[PDB]
């Protein structure tokens, strides 16, 4: 059941912002181990003196990485006259969330009808503001609202590329690099509480809970009317044999924060074999594969969606699949992206579900935490 | 002239630290940009709970990322009962140097006989105390002392593969890269005042001034006693047309600190060629190539120790070249290593001063100063 009861136009993600303490090099990493292009930026060169932001993009997939620069090449500037071009931006706020999380997501941005709209209606709606409207160069809107931890809702609306004061990379430090990415499928947070974080969020977005079908964690989804902008969100379960991930996560980020980013592929066994050639040359690491009960149990599961071909070449690759009532889905899971037990990612593919492709076809894998314990018992049975 | 005045005895350089804010994302970064193995570590999975860092290696070039983890995994740590790999490491000193100054080098590490020996001898000549000498387990000693700015220099001796606490990696996350670089050969410092700097440096070690054969710079160069540990230091040279590239330095660096790591290539055409592959997709980019004119004016000056074929191979490669009267040497160097136009690196190949190569044979490309403004203006008038 979709009660369509968002309070303001939703469209789609529009792009995700790390805040690093180099950008420069945690951008150059994520380009090569994803197979994003560089597409745009704002730094010394382009006349901020106050952040450098780097923009990688996979066909609709924006990742934003940025960095203070020493407070002393724009002591002299007040907001009025910032050369900073993401006006939200502020040194001492991007130095403490750095320190207390290390690398992360610091805005989930969505592409929104009136920035100031869903500002003034998600506030009006017990949003804690972050940062006002901001109207850039008479084109663009930015406004940003609490959304779990440090991490903040991002609205973007345009009146008609990505920020005014970006500038287009030249096509010479621009490779085309593409490994299959296509766009940002959902966005997972962590807390202490699920309860009064989706009171929280629902409560100021209008967003439904997304419907699905004893390891470690509580969860449910919060989706957009046509359930494109999907936001699930976790809480630890305690006092398991195995301790929760998610009060891992909670204690190495210093509290709530973004769990994983989940990104569709237009064909994951092109991306998993880019992106595993890369692993031990700059690039990201995989998940323990699961051992071949697994992949021996989905042809029972899964036999009339993909050939044996199709199967052992998920299995080649690692990657899990889960089956909704709708649609089925491909995933994989890297290991942590920088220093922390924290932030990861999820590669996606989904199956089935057409009229376009439906959102959340296929569901979220919850699945695969069954079938993962059972397939690991089976295999130590032989 | 050589003195040979070394206050201790000193064998060469050992590694270079970088403190980062992500150690994971600035190593893999490196790896894959200069052709270096991932060979130790100390983390989390080896039982750090203070920092995590990651070793390169190629050759004997050393270079070690460090970050550290919420210093809440480790509060209730004492430095008795420290985790802590590199006992000198201490949070609050990390976060606010890498606040301070962006990323960049934390510590010069050199290899001497005595690294207790080396601190006292050191700062009953002056210098200021950073660390106080440690034995680990009772293996190797680590001691520092303060270089320029916030930037150390280490002292290691080894009893009889790091240092105690490091993990070899496994060779399967261990992709052997290699692209020809060797070891360190010169690491070199930027300061307001190179008078105070050398009179401090060279009065705790004994390192003598190194003999060489109006463009932005002073400097003046410091050698151990068979001079294979070069630390030349710079002053910038005000009131100038074109503002000095060592003010900026202090400026964006918020003071002194190393400007430059020169690594040895044993094959600069190969170094170069595998780098410059790499640039757009993940690595490192490189200063503009200098005009023709400058490679044609190559025959005259190097005509008789490259080949017209290595010379055009110098051309297509970028790379520049002077001369001793000793020996001859071809270097290049790279844009800023990050967001901040401060350290960057050297690649150097020397040809001559066989006897084994003496240290420095060639210099350290003085005369491409000048080499460079001429071939400019020539090209100008075509
Ligand atoms: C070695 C680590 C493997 C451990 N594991 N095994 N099976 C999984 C199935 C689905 C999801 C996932 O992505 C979501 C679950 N619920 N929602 C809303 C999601 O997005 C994850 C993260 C895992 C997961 O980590
Ligand atoms: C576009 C930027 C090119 C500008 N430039 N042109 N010619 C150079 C020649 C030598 C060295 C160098 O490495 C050292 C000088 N003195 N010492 C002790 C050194 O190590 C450098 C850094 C340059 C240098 O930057
Ligand atoms: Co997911
Ligand atoms: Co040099």
């Amino acid at each position: 059941k979709n009660p369509k009861s968002d309070k303001f136009k939703v469209k789609r993600f529009h792009h995700i912002e790390f805040w690093c303490g180099d950008a420069t090099n945690v951008a150059r990493r994520f380009s090569w181990g994803l197979g994003m292009r560089f597409s745009a930026k704002s730094d010394l060169s382009t006349g901020n003196m106050v952040h450098a932001s780097y923009l990688l993009t996979s066909g609709d997939l924006r990742f934003l990485f940025t960095a203070p620069y020493s407070p002393s090449l724009s002591a002299g500037e007040i907001k009025p006259t910032t050369t900073a071009s993401i006006p939200s931006f502020d040194h001492g706020s991007c130095r403490s969330f750095f320190s207390s999380h290390g690398l992360g997501v610091r805005a989930v941005a969505i592409e929104v009808e009136d920035a100031e709209s869903a500002f003034s209606i998600s506030v009006a709606n017990g949003a804690i503001p972050s940062s006002p409207p901001i109207v850039l160069n008479e084109a663009v809107t930015i406004a940003e609202v609490k959304l779990y931890g440090d991490v903040v809702l991002r609205y973007v609306s345009y009146k008609a590329e990505f920020l005014p004061g970006f500038e287009r990379v030249e096509d010479a430090s621009s490779f085309p690099l593409d490994y299959g990415i296509r766009r940002l499928d959902h966005a997972v947070g962590n807390v202490p509480e699920l309860g009064p974080a989706l009171t929280y969020v629902a409560g100021f977005t209008g967003f439904h809970q997304f419907a699905e079908f004893e390891s470690g964690l509580n969860s449910a989804v919060l989706a957009s009317n046509d359930e494109m902008v999907l936001l699930p969100i976790n809480e630890p379960v305690h006092g398991t044999k195995r301790k929760s991930q998610i009060q891992t996560y909670l204690e190495h980020n210093e509290g709530a924060g973004l769990q994983h980013l989940a990104l569709m592929s237009e064909d994951i066994f092109r991306t998993l074999r880019e992106m595993r050639k890369r692993s031990s040359i700059g690039g990201f690491d995989f998940m323990p594969s699961p051992p071949p009960t697994y992949y021996q149990n989905l042809k029972k599961r899964v036999g009339d969606v993909l050939s044996d071909d199709q199967i052992k070449e998920c299995e080649e690759l690692g990657i899990l699949v889960d089956r909704d009532d709708q649609g089925t889905l491909l995933q994989i899971f890297t290991k942590p992206l920088g220093d922390r037990p924290t932030i990861f990612i999820e590669i996606i593919q989904r199956v089935g579900c057409m009229m376009y492709q439906s959102g959340g076809c296929g569901g979220f894998g919850k699945g695969n935490f069954s079938e993962l314990f059972k397939s690991i018992e089976e295999y130590e049975k032989t």
